[PDB]
DNA sequence: AAAAA
DNA sequence: TTTTTGT
DNA sequence: AAAAA
């Protein structure tokens, strides 16, 4: 009996049933734009599922038992049995609003609001909103913009592991103790990715010195010249664009934009940080959902709660917190949701 | 949109 | 039916 | 702020 939630499935990057999945995500991401949250997260939640399985939906019949799969998705399912394609997926691509949306969107620092915005202003290309005399941009925009042909590029793993050098080579300058773990798709053994993820932790720092690594890391990086954006959120985290030259790649202008993100924690709540960061967003959603409704615990980066027992529970690797849940340990390149 | 309360 | 959906 | 991350 295959489980409704993602932290009970293994998913590997190994999909099967893209046709179907590729169609459900495109119908989840027009609900998204249209606000309809519910309808949103059910084409998620039935995209997820079908990741998980080991061979191709060919007929009705195969989807008898799986769930997630209503009656409207199994219509969605039924259509691309019948030639190949979906007609609802198709209208959403031929769609003005979804069109300029993930145009929009495509774009660091736009969102859901601004992309919303820009439409119900009538604009519909990126070098007319860019050209406008009385559109003001957010700073995050304005590198958006700058580093717009790079950031789409996307992340390829040489490029990954040359970023984690620079990243492990400025916290031990700082925290020579650091442990630095790239987490996100790369941890999950993706090929590419929108960004490279990294959890930071050291077991001697203090309260002080853990709070001003970031700070310390960026200067750092500001000073040799290869800070392109930084956000910095206090506990403790940020959201950086950095300038990754050709030369450090060991795989035009000589470098590239990359989106890098990085997370400090305290050291004796790594597990759930790491846990947290490693991801994928559906299989952390259905982590937390399976430990409120089916075990009365509360699950966030920072710790693990019993409700029932009034007890925080401690965890100081991964497999302990799926031991706290009583879930069987699904491993990193297993949390492909 | 699907599943549970 | 109403509520929940990663507080 | 709200928005974006
Ligand atoms: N809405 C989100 C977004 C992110 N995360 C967590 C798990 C994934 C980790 C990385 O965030 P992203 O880098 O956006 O996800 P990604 O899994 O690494 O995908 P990509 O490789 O494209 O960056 O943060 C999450 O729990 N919920
Ligand atoms: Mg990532
Ligand atoms: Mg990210
Ligand atoms: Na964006």
């Amino acid at each position: 009996k295959i489980s409704q939630y993602a932290c009970q499935r293994r998913t590997t990057l190994n999909n099967y049933n893209q046709l179907f999945t590729d169609a459900l995500d495109i119908l989840a991401e027009n609900d998204e734009l249209r606000e309809n949250e519910g309808s949103c997260l059910a084409f998620m939640r039935a995209s997820s599922v079908l990741k998980s399985l080991p061979f191709p939906i060919t007929s009705m019949k195969d989807t008898e038992g799986i769930p997630c799969l209503g009656d409207k998705v199994k219509s969605i399912i039924e259509g691309i049995i019948e030639d190949g394609e979906s007609s609802e997926a198709k209208a959403v691509l031929n769609d003005e609003r979804y069109k300029s949306f993930k145009l929009f969107t495509s774009v660091f620092g736009v969102g859901l609001k601004t992309a919303e915005k820009w439409f119900r202003m009538g604009f519909r290309t990126l070098s007319k909103i860019q050209s406008d005399k009385s559109l003001r941009f957010t700073q995050m925009q304005k590198a958006g913009f700058l580093y717009y042909e790079d950031l789409v590029s996307c992340v390829n793993r040489p490029e990954a592991e040359a970023v984690s050098m620079l990243v492990k080579e400025a916290v031990v300058t700082f925290l020579p103790d650091a442990l630095v773990t790239m987490t996100g798709g790369f941890r999950r053994g993706k090929m590419t990715g929108h960004d490279v993820d990294f959890l930071i932790t050291s077991p001697e720092a203090t309260e002080d010195e853990e709070q001003q690594l970031l700070h310390k890391v960026t200067d750092f990086w500001k000073q040799q010249g290869l800070l392109l954006y930084c956000d910095i959120l206090e506990s403790q985290k940020c959201f950086l664009i950095l300038k990754l030259d050709h030369g450090r790649v060991h795989s035009g202008k000589g470098w590239k934009a990359i989106r890098v993100d990085l997370v400090m924690c305290p050291y004796d709540r790594r597990a759930f940080a790491l846990l947290g960061w490693t991801g994928s967003r559906q299989f952390e959603r259905d982590l937390r959902r399976y430990a409120t409704h089916e075990r009365k615990m509360m699950l966030d980066n920072h710790a693990l709660y019993d409700r029932t027992k009034r007890v925080f529970l401690e965890a100081e690797s991964e497999e302990e917190i799926f031991a706290h849940l009583g879930l069987d340990y699904i491993e990193p390149w297993e949390r492909n949701a």
